[PDB]
């Protein structure tokens, strides 16, 4: 085999790319796809296809175009540029509107500069933004915003956006608005920080900056002051009849407001049913309110005949947060993933009124999602296909017979693909497939009416062309048990694994609370290269704590991180050696984050399994990190409640077994999640103790340390750092 | 041979200390000295002594005492405790005075805790103390303090006591206060800082601190708003109970007025005459003011007829600043140690009513230091023996006739001691004699009259029988000629130094203007063990930009700061690497701070002479360091200054050349003085251009990195690296 391998230079550079094909469905009959720099529609039904928008409109712009938003009548497209990163979603940006039918851009009341959030309604054109931390709605583009919010105030409150917090652990997206279906009232939500601390932090710039900046963010560490929250709707039809429309607000239930909680859901039902939930501080118990208009008094009265309390025993609920209802067109029922009596979550059917809901899946998998609900089918995905929790397959139940279920996706190709994402069309007349793994990426469009496959969109055949002149390597997928319970790992092994051999191996681990680093995908990563060009196996595991499997193994770690699935990744790595093509003197540890923090558990454990490992911007003390993330497995740092485990599970206490170990620790100075405060502490530490270890700090990086050069020099400091911990004599 | 060699450990630990000989001179006749605790005073003169004080006397005083200040009566003395480091000498702490007379510790009217500055009248027992910023007096211990200025605010106005660039710049301590001659005034400086930017950085302080703090100093970088400064004097014999005190303030010359300007010595010469020397920001003219007490008006005049001005064509004024005037008895006149017409430092003989001064020394060799005058003889300390720059001995010189120069140390012991530093008694009869090296130290103790020597006081015996059970390395210190110009240089020399053998060399750097790495000291340092241990040749150079030669060599680097003296460490290491026993495979170079700095430069030149180095808190972009220190040297950061330089002069810049080195970086991220923003920069600009490095950041350790356990963690990993550096493949 004289083939070149995957190597180092080939990652950093993306020599091997994989093509994607991303739509945007615009109706229930076509989508908007971009290529050649031109928007193009296509008719999803013959695959033909039109130019929405000339690659050239807008040259003389005089701007780089970052996205752009087609209101849902097609009229009007929103144009954002000027775009300004901040945290995980959010960010600030320009924008300009765009009139596709008079082809003419509009420059009168415009939305204003370092707009933080914009959305059009569900129909028609209206728009809802947020600026200076106050809501705005425009009825027309080209007409006078309505100023629907004045307390606004920079870190203080925000209203139709979320804080910190909020956009990372509780609605993983920036916005806090949520117009109704048909655009006539728009719902949104007010966060107060007032007594919230600030995580402080020096940024550098550019050296042209002579004083750092200090960084500062309301952010709540564990058990600290957390924002408070309050719930709003307001009827933008009747923005132009009054003055100052009023924001009519819909409290919290009083099992909430006994205590701290937060507003973890918005979903509404039909044009005037809202349902709301409601979680409290201590995140084993949530409440749903399902609210209607009464328009005799203007207000939204919630019903506690159709308030649904959702709790859990043996942990937190939810696998991330309380799942999200999805509700039939009348309103009048809705189907929700929750953990069944066996701890399997799968779908149940709720009647609004009517507290005990019926399941209508079950067995001993999971339901990942529910993707689609039309008269007559539910779509969902689930891993039930061979049993296999890293596998992922789209599904049809027939509502009005459930014992009629099939399975969309398992057979479409088998051996190529075990893992699938589904996009429908606005009524699911149509759904796009997205394969991706074990085998390369395949796209593909299919017609609801029939279930019939329209065509391919994209099998990434190049890419498979140039992949055939290169050593790559395997994937292995299995599972060993222990204590008569399944757990699965996954291998990446070098070109031509040979079982008769000693390869030195790498362990890849996260192991988070509902994590799954064992499953179907196929990735082109450092690991990659690794298995391609240094022959190291690399190795990861799903232990106690993981996710995709039911609640025993999900809430195992329940109140007490930092302990089974730490445990689990080094009898991981023992039950590896016995395989036999292990060489146990070659046994490294790695990971980024929560996987960092595990590391630094397993090095610091004094197992004597390892020989070196790398932590990444790693967690290394609970009080450290964020409220909502932390509380909900470990509970709050109080002595009445779980403060001893907080105390007892750092890593800066295991620091005198970093002694037996070779240790990397990288973090980025301008990490806004994982602070570098965390690294800091371990490295004074290791120091205290007279512990000798490799260190890196990154420059104005964040928790991605995502940036061009950054990501191209942190792979190449660590593959420098694993070829020398594995360099034989 | 089978001696053990001085090892990393050894350095270290301290295993091999060197014995010392603090005393304090009292009076013309006697000196305090602490032995086992307990003061004991000495008759110079006999020798003979008795107890000053019991080492058990506060047994019960609940306290660990930090220091003791003994009144210049001998009737109190101040217990210092609760010491709190700030700075590189600022620093709080609470002290209690006991009455040695009633032997009895005063209980009334006790130095408040949190003091900042306390100081004994020069004669008698008042006291002055800072508290908050402000000043108070008092008379009597037990006597109730008068409060002498109530505008003290801190991080604002600084009664008393210097803000951090006059601490570390300009007056080289926390204090800003002086007693006259006899205690009856209290001068001071006030220093506004209103307007100066603040540097801020977190400290993350101990594992429970679950927010990092952020630190913040008034700090002026290059260019930036300057504190302002008042000088005020105040009678502490009119002091009332009844109505404050009043402060009559000495205005700076209008030469200074007319902008941005320094105080930057205060020294009295009589009872009743003070001189002030102003800086101006630009540091190539100062003034000198002589005051008079006006016992009419009870102010202070000074005559512009006794105005001295000091400016430089060619640099800044003096090595760090102007030097501080020696006034004789009536106070009629005074010496101080200028730059003559060839550029180098020697002793000036001024009549307060008089322009021109008279030099009483001359030659190609400078005058370090002048330590005591009386009315015969002026002694001071020079290098002007056997022309070598980095030896140091006590010379007298006949007021009445400057031909008769006679050394007093020269000829004691040439072999064991080159390098000298004096303490004089109140009236100069007696003086004790600090021999430094090139042998172990020495400390002796001679009278005046006749030179006798009358006694040795530690000859560090002890030691030198430890160290001949070691392999201790050698010293060489020798010169080069660079363009007609002779540059000294010194090497530690392993031991056993076979010149037909080919050894691997450091190259120690500092480089900083009028510094001096090459000298006649006795050290036992990291170096040390390098050579003994490793055997490794450490060599250091001072070239362009260093002291004690004259103006010629050390304003060759004025307003062009990272260039010649950069150069010229090049140079010298080519040159050494021409040299037999010098492996040119295996050359390096390290330096601290400034040395980081030169040493970076060096690393980035792209000059292929060293193979790695490793830089120390170092500076890499001038407007990121003080005005003061910054300023003397570069001018002001300004398109009609000197910006240019200042923007090339950066390590950022050189990034790429760093390609073919192995770089280790290294910093406290507490660093007040060259901030970790430095060298954040640094880390930028590599990773920016692909280039891999090591790094280091030490939590919450300042420019020192002195904590214990950071000191030991530092130079292992040094050693660890250089080691990695020169091993032979
Ligand atoms: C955000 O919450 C803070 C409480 O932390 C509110 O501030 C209080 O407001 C009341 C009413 O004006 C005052 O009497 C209190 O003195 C305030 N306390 C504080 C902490 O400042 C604030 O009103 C809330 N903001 C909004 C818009 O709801
Ligand atoms: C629209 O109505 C809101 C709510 O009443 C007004 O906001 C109040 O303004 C007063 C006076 O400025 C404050 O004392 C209240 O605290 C505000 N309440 C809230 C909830 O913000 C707002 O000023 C009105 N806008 C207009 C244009 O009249
Ligand atoms: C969107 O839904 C709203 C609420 O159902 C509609 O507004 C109501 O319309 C009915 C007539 O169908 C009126 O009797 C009510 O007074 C309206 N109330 C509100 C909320 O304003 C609205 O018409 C719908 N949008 C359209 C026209 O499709
Ligand atoms: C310290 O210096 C500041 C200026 O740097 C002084 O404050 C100024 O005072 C004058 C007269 O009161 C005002 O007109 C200016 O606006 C002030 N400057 C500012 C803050 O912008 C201050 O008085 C000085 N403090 C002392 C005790 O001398
Ligand atoms: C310290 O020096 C001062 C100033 O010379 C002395 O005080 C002066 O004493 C004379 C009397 O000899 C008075 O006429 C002056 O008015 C005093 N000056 C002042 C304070 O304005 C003081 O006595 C000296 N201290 C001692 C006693 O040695
Ligand atoms: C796509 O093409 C449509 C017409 O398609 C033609 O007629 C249908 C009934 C079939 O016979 C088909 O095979 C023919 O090609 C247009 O109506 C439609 O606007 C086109 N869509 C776009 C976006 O181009
Ligand atoms: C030191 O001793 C002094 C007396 O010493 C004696 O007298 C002098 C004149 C010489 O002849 C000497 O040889 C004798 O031993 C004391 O007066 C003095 O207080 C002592 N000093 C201290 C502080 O111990
Ligand atoms: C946005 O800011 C730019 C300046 O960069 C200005 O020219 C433009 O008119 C502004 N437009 C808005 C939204 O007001
Ligand atoms: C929720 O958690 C708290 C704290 O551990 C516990 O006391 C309480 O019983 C739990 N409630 C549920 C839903 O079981
Ligand atoms: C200094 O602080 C201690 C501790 O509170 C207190 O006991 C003592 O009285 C204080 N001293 C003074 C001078 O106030
Ligand atoms: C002294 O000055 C301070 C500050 O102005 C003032 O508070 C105090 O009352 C004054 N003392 C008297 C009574 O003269
Ligand atoms: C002082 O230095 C400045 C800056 O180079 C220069 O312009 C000026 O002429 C110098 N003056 C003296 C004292 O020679």
């Amino acid at each position: 085999d004289s083939r070149k391998t995957y190597t180092l230079t080939d990652y950093l550079k993306n020599t091997y790319r994989l093509k994607l094909y991303s739509l945007r469905w615009i109706s229930d009959h076509e989508y908007l796809y971009k290529q050649e720099n031109n928007i193009l529609v296509f008719n999803a039904e013959y695959g033909n296809s039109s130019v929405f928008l000339e690659n050239s409109t807008f040259d003389e712009f005089g701007h780089s175009i970052n996205d752009y938003s087609i209101s849902p009548d097609g009229q009007f497209i929103l144009l954002e540029y000027n775009y300004v990163k901040q945290w995980r979603h959010s960010y600030t940006a320009s924008y300009d509107i765009y009139d596709l039918n008079k082809r003419q851009l509009i420059t009168e009341e415009r939305i204003p500069n370092n707009t933080q959030w914009v959305t059009w309604s569900p129909v028609g054109h209206k728009l809802a933004y947020v600026w200076n931390n106050d809501i705005y709605v425009k009825i027309e583009p080209n007409l006078p915003s309505y100023r629907i919010t004045w307390t606004g105030k920079e870190d203080i409150i925000y209203n139709g956006i979320t804080d910190w917090v909020y956009e990372e652990e509780v609605f993983s997206a920036y916005s806090a608005l949520w117009w109704s279906p048909n655009g006539t009232f728009l719902a949104y939500a007010q966060f107060n920080d007032t007594e919230v601390p600030l995580i402080e932090y020096s940024f550098y710039s550019d050296e042209s900056l002579q004083y750092p900046k200090t960084v500062r963010v309301p952010y709540p560490k564990a058990g600290a002051v957390n924002p408070t929250v309050k719930f709003f709707v307001v009827n933008t039809d009747s923005l132009s009849s009054v003055t100052n429309a009023t924001s009519i607000q819909i409290t919290a239930p009083a099992s909430m407001l006994i205590g701290d909680h937060y507003l973890c859901d918005v979903t509404w039902a039909t044009q005037e049913r809202i349902s709301l939930q409601w979680l409290r501080r201590i995140q084993n118990y949530s409440v749903m309110d399902i609210c209607d208009y009464d328009e005799s008094s203007g207000r939204w009265n919630c019903l506690v005949a159709r308030q649904h309390i959702e709790m859990s025993t043996t942990g937190w609920v939810g696998r991330f947060r309380p799942s999200e209802p999805h509700f039939t067109l009348d309103g009048n029922s809705f189907y929700k993933i929750i953990s069944n009596e066996e701890g399997y979550r799968h779908i149940c059917y709720f009647q609004i009124d009517k507290k005990d809901c019926t399941f209508i899946t079950k067995g001993t998998w999971e339901v990942i999602g529910i993707e689609a609900l039309t008269s007559d089918y539910l779509y969902y995905i689930s891993n039930e296909y061979k049993g296999m929790p890293g596998g992922r397959n789209l599904y049809k139940i027939q509502l009005s017979d459930y014992t009629k279920v099939t399975c969309l996706s398992c057979e479409l190709n088998p051996e190529r693909c075990q893992y699938y994402s589904v996009s429908f069309s606005k009524e699911a007349k149509y759904y796009q497939l997205r394969c991706s793994g074990p085998g390369l990426p395949l796209y593909t469009l299919h017609s609801s009416v029939n279930d019939k496959g329209l065509r391919v969109l994209e099998d990434n055949s190049a890419l498979d062309k140039m992949l055939q002149n290169v050593q790559m390597p395997s994937k292995k997928l299995d599972f060993i048990i222990l204590n008569e319970t399944k757990f699965w790992y996954q291998m990446i092994l070098p070109p031509h694994f040979d079982k008769s051999k000693k390869y030195p191996l790498l362990l890849d681990v996260y192991a988070g609370p509902c994590s799954q680093k064992a499953d179907t995908v196929f990735r082109l990563n450092w690991a990659t290269y690794l298995a391609s060009t240094e022959n190291i196996i690399v190795a990861s595991f799903d232990g106690r704590g993981s996710g995709y499997q039911g609640d025993k193994i999900m809430h195992a770690i329940n109140r007490r991180l930092g302990t089974f699935e730490v445990e689990d990744q080094i009898e991981a790595a023992r039950q590896f050696s016995k395989m036999g093509f292990v060489d146990n003197k070659r046994i490294a540890i790695w990971g980024w984050s929560y996987g960092g923090y595990v590391t630094s558990m397993v090095l610091g454990s004094g197992s004597g399994v390892f020989k070196c490992g790398i932590a990444v911007a790693p967690v290394s003390r609970w009080e450290y990190y964020d409220s909502v993330y932390t509380e909900r497995y470990m509970g709050l740092p109080t002595p009445e409640d779980n403060l001893d485990h907080y105390r007892n599970s750092t890593v800066m206490s295991r620091a005198e077994n970093f002694k037996q170990v070779e240790y990397l620790l990288i973090h980025g100075t301008a990490d806004d999640n994982v602070h570098f405060q965390q690294s800091a502490q371990i490295s004074k530490a290791l120091v205290d103790v007279g512990v000798d270890f490799q260190a890196m700090w990154y420059t104005d990086e964040d928790h991605g340390i995502a940036s061009s050069t950054a990501h191209q020099h942190i792979y190449t400091h660590m593959s420098h750092f694993i070829k020398q911990c594995f360099s034989l004599p």
